[PDB]
C-alpha cells in the first residue's frame, strides 16, 4: 500500500566441490542473486542442498567449451538431456535483469523461452549474445581458479576430455 523502495533481500552463498578425472580439484563458491531473481535462485539453492530429495550432487559438467562456458546440472538422465526444477520439469524465465557481463556468472541453460529446469552454466567470457535469452542469477565469489581447471577440459565441440563431477555441493550457513 505505501510507496517504498525495498532493501535488497539476503543473498544465499552456495558451493560445489569439483572432481576432475577422479581427483579433487577444489571448491567453487557462488552468490545467488535472490535480490533480483528469487525464484531462479531458490531453485538452484535447493538443488545444491538436496533438501527436496534431489539435486546436483553426483551430476557432471557435461558440456565444456573453452573461452565460452561450462554447462552442467543433469542429475535425472545423466546424459545432458535431463534435469528438473523444484517447481516441476520446467519453469518460466523470471526476468532478464542481470546480464552476461563477463566470466564467472551463473546462468540457466534452456531450449527456448520458459524452459528452465536444473541445467545451468558458468560463463568463461563476456557472453552478451545470450542476454535476453538466458536468466542470469549468480556469480562465483571463490574458486575462479577451479572453474579454469574445468574450462581446461573443454573441446571446441563440447565433449569433455575427462569426467568433471560435482562430488558434493551445499549452502553456506
Amino acid at each position: 500500500g505505501e510507496p517504498i523502495a525495498k532493501k535488497a533481500r539476503s543473498n544465499p552463498q552456495v558451493y560445489m566441490d569439483i572432481k576432475i578425472g577422479n581427483k579433487p580439484a577444489g571448491r567453487i563458491q557462488m552468490l545467488l542473486r535472490s535480490d533480483v531473481v528469487p525464484m531462479t535462485a531458490e531453485n538452484f539453492r535447493c538443488l545444491c542442498t538436496h533438501e527436496k530429495g534431489f539435486g546436483f550432487k553426483g551430476s557432471s559438467f557435461h558440456r565444456i567449451i573453452p573461452q565460452f562456458m561450462c554447462q552442467g546440472g543433469d542429475f535425472t538422465n545423466h546424459n545432458g538431456t535431463g534435469g528438473k526444477s523444484i517447481y516441476g520439469k520446467k519453469f518460466d524465465d523470471e526476468n532478464f535483469i542481470l546480464k552476461h557481463t563477463g566470466p564467472g556468472l551463473l546462468s540457466m541453460a534452456n531450449s527456448g523461452p520458459n524452459t528452465n529446469g536444473s541445467q545451468f552454466f558458468l560463463t568463461c567470457d563476456k557472453t552478451d549474445w545470450l542476454d535476453g535469452k538466458h536468466v542470469v542469477f549468480g556469480e562465483v565469489t571463490e574458486g575462479l581458479d577451479v572453474l579454469r581447471q574445468i574450462e581446461a577440459q573443454g573441446s571446441k565441440d563440447g565433449k569433455p576430455k575427462q569426467k568433471v563431477i560435482i562430488a558434493d555441493c551445499g549452502e553456506y550457513v
